[PDB]
């Protein structure tokens, strides 16, 4: 629920963990 994961989802991938795809960027819990 953070969109403190530093990454765009905008391609659909994140790297980065825990993290969701919420366009354009990831976000964990």
């Amino acid at each position: 629920g953070l969109p403190v994961c530093g990454e765009t989802c905008t391609l659909g991938t994140c790297y980065t963990q825990g993290c969701t795809c919420s366009w354009p960027i990831c976000k964990r819990n």
